[PDB]
């Protein structure tokens, strides 16, 4: 019996009770894909998970569905939207909100939530590019935190 | 009525405590890359990981090099080895005892111990294999829990 062990002891029935609390959000495994992250941006928001690959994300109880987009702080300071992007891709963006996590570390500090227009002057621009660049698609554009911090609705 | 949230609130801390427990046994993220399940196999085996290289994935303080390998029993049966087996990495193997975690969810369920005269039966048959095969690398072959369970020392 040591030090570490008791404390495994002490912590165990709360992390056991935390992953369950992720199973009835849908997530199998806090201790994979970040489970353990996107469960508390789940919980915090009230919105629910959708499974497909990685199209369309959340949605909300009146059907509305999101996109959302994870940072650490600590390490980067912009969001990844996706390494092709082209005038399709683009044209899926433009309907739904994005909801922004703001984590450092596993845990959260904010959220912020950007309207579809809130966001055009990216969508605009990335298009006007897959143009000039000559029908050539953006390796994954970054929005600046900044960014958001400036321009969205802070839910958390 | 914010039922889950409250909850989520009062598990936090000592998630987040769970957290710091695993960063001073070297883990970044208990989210990732099965973090707070390898954790459990740190604290209770009482082994250090490795970093990336060193090839063997862990060590206990004695400085006795092991390796390494993690199952859900859920999910599959049978610990996986090395995707491009060869005489080589078979000869990194025969060297170190090999440490069986058997994982069932989150939480680990046994942990056994296998000396290399009982994985002895394993090599010779692969090195075997790589010959008669034309010097042909064996795509990640696998050992059966239910061998390891029958030849192995518990010391969980
Ligand atoms: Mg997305
Ligand atoms: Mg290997």
């Amino acid at each position: 019996s040591h030090p570490d062990l008791n404390k495994l002891l002490e912590l165990w029935p709360h992390i056991q009770e935390y992953q369950d609390l992720a199973l009835k959000h849908g997530i199998n495994d806090i201790f994979q894909d970040n489970g353990g992250k996107l469960l508390q941006v789940l919980l915090i928001t009230g919105l629910t998970v959708l499974p497909g690959r990685e199209g369309n994300d959340a949605v909300d109880n009146a059907g509305q569905e999101y996109e959302l987009k994870s940072i650490n702080i600590d390490l980067t300071k912009g969001f990844s939207t996706h390494h092709h992007m082209n005038p399709v891709i683009i044209a899926k963006y433009r309907q739904v909100p994005w909801i922004f996590a703001i984590y450092r570390g596993i845990a959260i500090e904010a959220i912020y939530r950007l309207e579809p227009k809130d966001l055009e002057f990216y969508y605009d621009k990335w298009e006007r590019k897959w143009y000039s660049d000559g029908h050539k698609d953006i390796n994954n554009p970054k929005i600046p935190v900044k960014y958001v911090m400036e321009h969205g609705t802070k839910i958390y």
